[PDB]
């Protein structure tokens, strides 16, 4: 783990260049950056306007990401930490960007939208159980994988992990499990939940903000997905993604059954739900 000074971090970003940025959200802005040449991803935490949550974002995502290792993961290479100047993660560069905008010849074959759930499932495997104690990521979805050259998907963005020992949702919202999203209950089970939400979002093209209805009864994304799975694959083949190649009973088929394991994920109750492992060894199935 490289300390860095801010001189540094901006000589690698060209002076933290607006056309080096490569993401962007209220609490960070992430920069592309060149070190010896090595090619890095800067991301500096928002310290002018939300020092408070910059803080505890930096600090949970520095404690987690750095003692954390596995092909699935984001890497962190080292930070910078200067109080009132900069706090920011130096990341392994992920050439191809995030899922979320992958979803929105296209390479996104039924096939390599399976590879994706494989990719992610391995990623939180090792968080739950790999480590010596368990970690919540606690915000599984799309714009949280980040794609290698190779296209290989990978768990990033720490910020909110967790040690142990029109719409209806919009934003975030729709990814979190219910106990999550009202009482900020944390178990391994919560990262099931989105990782269902996020297969569902990969296969249907849909963002999991619902929709409310005209009698004022919100639609969820899971509500969708559950009717048209219980239509068969015609039902099925009805709610995935258009931009999707569906033409073989073979993809039809598999898809069919990412859907009806997402669902099992992102049941209501926690204890309906499966373990990763037991999700892993579906999508393993299915990849044969
Ligand atoms: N290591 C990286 N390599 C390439 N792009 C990245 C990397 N990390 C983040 N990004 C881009 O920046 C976006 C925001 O990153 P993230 O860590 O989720 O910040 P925030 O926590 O503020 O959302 C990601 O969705 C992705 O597009
Ligand atoms: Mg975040």
């Amino acid at each position: 783990l490289r300390r860095f000074s801010y001189g540094q971090l901006a000589a690698a970003t060209n002076s933290f260049d607006q056309g080096n940025v490569i993401g962007s959200s209220n609490l960070s802005t992430v920069y592309k950056g060149v070190l010896g040449g090595m090619v890095v991803a800067v991301k500096r935490l928002n310290l002018e306007q939300f020092p408070s949550k910059s803080d505890k974002c930096f600090l949970t995502e520095l404690a987690t990401l750095s003692r954390l290792r596995h092909k699935n993961l984001a890497r962190v290479v080292g930070y910078a930490w200067e109080a009132g100047k900069i706090k920011a993660l130096v990341l392994d560069y992920m050439v191809n960007g995030d899922l979320d905008g992958a979803i929105h010849p296209s390479r996104w074959t039924v096939r390599e939208r399976l590879r994706v759930c494989v990719s992610v499932a391995h990623g939180l495997v090792y968080l739950h159980s790999g480590y010596d104690f368990p970690v919540v990521h606690c915000a599984v979805k799309p714009s949280n994988v980040l794609l290698d050259g190779d296209w290989e998907a990978r768990v990033s963005d720490f910020g909110t992990a967790r040690m142990l020992g029109s719409s209806a949702f919009r934003g975030t919202v729709g990814y979190m499990a219910p106990e999550f999203a009202y009482m900020r209950t944390v178990s391994t089970k919560v990262d099931v939940f989105s990782f269902g939400v996020l297969a569902m979002e990969l296969f249907t093209g849909r963002r999991p903000t619902g929709t409310i209805e005209e009698d004022g009864v919100p639609l969820t994304l899971q509500q969708l997905v559950d009717n048209a799975v219980s239509r068969g694959l015609d039902g099925v083949h009805a709610v995935l993604d258009p931009r999707m190649k569906v033409a073989t009973e073979a993809d039809l088929s598999t898809a069919a059954d990412v859907l009806a394991v997402a669902l099992s994920c992102a049941a209501f109750e926690p204890a309906d739900r499966p373990d990763m492992g037991a999700v892993l060894s579906s999508l393993l199935k299915m990849s044969k």
